[PDB]
C-alpha cells in the first residue's frame, strides 16, 4: 500500500538521447533506428526568433549545417545525412542505426492521460517524473533552457510508446510540446510570443479514482448516500471548472472492490470543491487529478 | 519552473536488479561486480517469524540452496558461490561479475534527505519514484509484497549512492528497509512481531526550501518583516514535532536571490503552523517538507 506518484523505468529511453546542436543553438534529440527527432526552433538563430519563415529555414539548412552527439555511452559523433520538417518537429536522418533501439511506437494522449518524462540536458538525461496531460494541452513539469526536445512515453507490455516532445515553456510553471506526428498539443506555436493558454479544468475521473484509492488504503469518510447523477454532475462541471466525466470498467473495478457506488463519490467531489477542508485524505488537502483510474489498479 | 518531484535515472540502477530465490521464498537483490545484495529474510520459511535466529538458517544453507536469475536483456541465471550475512542482509558471491556494474558507493542517508526508489517485483523494474527520508526512519513509498529487496539510491555525479533495500510495510502504507552496511533504517528488526513507531516531524529545511520556491514562483504573502531566530526557532520546533533546523545548507544562496532572510521563514513558517490565512501556496494549506534545498536549486538553476 501507499499512494506515490511513479515515473516509467527509463533505461530503454535514456539510451535514446542525444544533442543535437544548430550551430550555438543547442537541444535534446531522440535516435530510433537511424532517424533522430528533435525540435524544430533548432535552425532558429537569435534575432529572427520571432516572425521566422520555417520553410525558408529548412531550405536554408544543408545537412553539414547540424551535429548530433551520444554521450550516453558508447558515443558519439553521427552524420547528418538527410533533413525533413514534420510539423513542429525536425526530423534527422543519420549515418547509423541506434543498436539500443527499443520496439517503440508513436502515439498521442487525451487529457488526464498520464506519462513518464525524461528530463535531458545537452543529450544528457538528469531526472524523471510522471506528469497527466492537462485539459488546456499544457502539461505543468520542471524544465530548464535547454530542456527542449525532452521526451515523453508509456510502456505498454515490451512496447514504449512515445508520446511527447518538449518545445516550451508558457506561463509559469505550465508546458507544452508536440506529438511525433508533428502536432503540438492543443494548437499552440513553436514560437515564443502572445499566447495565453485556456484555463485548466480539473480530471474528474482522475479525481474519482483517486478518492477510490483513499477508501482503500484507509478512509473514507465523506462516502454518504447522497449523490449525483453523471448527467447532472457533468452540467455542473461545465460551470465549475471540472471536465465532462465519462468512466471506464477500470473505473467500476474500483466500484465493485470498495463496494461503493460511482455517483457517492461525483456527489462528494462536489463538497470538497467547496469545503477545502477534511483536514486531508492522502495526500494532499484537497483534489489531486494526476492519479489516473489505470495507476490507482495498478497499485493494487 | 513548476517544481515537480523527480527521481533519477533508473538506468544505471535497472541493469543491476535480479531475482532471488531460496525454498520457495522470491525477492529481489542487487547485482554489483560478483556481489548479490538482498534482504535476509528470504532465508526464513515462514513458520519462523516470531524468532528467526538468523545465525541458525545461515549454517543450514548450502550455495546451492539459491537461485538467482537476472530477467532483463541480456538474461538470466546465475550461480551462487559464496554466501554471507551482514546485518539484515543477505551477501552472496556469484560465479560471473555485472558487465554493467556502475561506479557506486554505500551510503546511510539522513532524516529529511530525499532519494529516487526503483520498485521491482521478480527482479523487474516497475516504476521509480523520489521520496524522503523521514524523521521517525521511515519512507512513505508505494510497494506490494514482492517488491521487498528493492533499492533506494542517490546520483552523486558520475557515482551511484546505494542508500536502501526496502525489507518490509509497518502496517501503516509506510515503510523501512536496509542500508547497505547492514544496519537497518530505525532500530527496527524484520519480523511479524508488531512494532513501534517514533512520531513523524515536518523537515524544517525541507519547508524552508519549499517557501524559498513559493517566493520564485511569485507566492509571498506568508513573508513579512518578523524574523524569529534560528536558536529561537529550534527551541519551538522541539515543542511542535519540526526538526532542528540545522539547515546552513550552502543555501542560503536561497536565501541570497530572493533576499528573503532564512529567519524571516522561520516566523512564517511558525504562523502558517498556525493558519493559513487560508491562502494556497503552490496549491496546498499544509507544509511540505518532502523537497530539498537541492531539489529546489536544480529544479531552478
Amino acid at each position: 500500500s501507499g499512494l506515490v506518484k511513479m515515473s516509467h523505468p527509463s533505461g530503454d529511453v535514456e539510451a535514446c538521447m542525444v544533442q543535437v546542436t544548430c550551430g550555438s543553438m543547442t537541444l535534446n534529440g531522440l535516435w530510433l533506428d537511424n532517424t533522430v527527432w528533435c525540435p524544430r526552433h533548432v535552425m532558429c538563430p537569435a534575432d529572427q526568433l520571432s516572425d521566422p519563415n520555417y520553410d525558408a529555414l529548412l531550405i536554408s539548412m544543408t545537412n553539414h549545417s547540424f551535429s548530433v552527439q551520444k554521450h550516453i555511452g558508447a558515443p558519439a559523433n553521427l552524420r547528418v545525412v538527410g533533413h525533413a520538417m514534420q510539423g513542429t518537429l525536425l526530423k534527422l536522418t543519420v549515418d547509423v542505426a541506434n543498436p539500443s533501439t527499443p520496439a517503440y511506437t508513436f502515439t498521442t494522449v487525451k487529457p488526464g492521460a498520464a506519462f513518464s518524462v525524461l528530463a535531458c540536458y545537452n543529450g544528457r538525461p538528469t531526472g524523471t517524473f510522471t506528469v497527466v496531460m492537462r485539459p488546456n494541452y499544457t502539461i505543468k513539469g520542471s524544465f530548464l533552457c535547454g530542456s527542449c526536445g525532452s521526451v515523453g512515453y508509456t510502456k505498454e507490455g515490451s512496447v514504449i510508446n512515445f508520446c511527447y516532445m518538449h518545445q516550451m515553456e508558457l506561463a509559469n510553471g505550465t508546458h507544452t510540446g508536440s506529438a511525433f506526428d508533428g502536432t503540438m498539443y492543443g494548437a499552440f506555436m513553436d514560437k515564443q510570443v502572445h499566447q495565453v493558454q485556456l484555463t485548466d479544468k480539473y480530471c474528474s475521473v482522475n479525481v474519482v479514482a483517486w478518492l477510490y484509492a483513499a477508501i482503500l488504503n484507509g478512509c473514507a469518510w465523506f462516502v454518504k448516500p447522497n449523490r449525483t447523477s453523471v448527467v447532472s454532475f457533468n452540467e455542473w462541471a461545465l460551470a465549475n471548472q471540472f471536465t465532462e466525466f465519462v468512466g471506464t470498467q477500470s473505473v467500476d473495478m474500483l466500484a465493485v472492490k470498495t463496494g461503493v457506488a460511482i455517483e457517492q463519490l461525483l456527489y462528494a467531489i462536489q463538497q470538497l470543491y467547496t469545503g477545502f477542508q477534511g483536514k486531508q485524505i492522502l495526500g494532499s488537502t484537497m483534489l489531486e487529478d494526476e492519479f489516473t483510474p489505470e495507476d490507482v489498479n495498478m497499485q493494487i
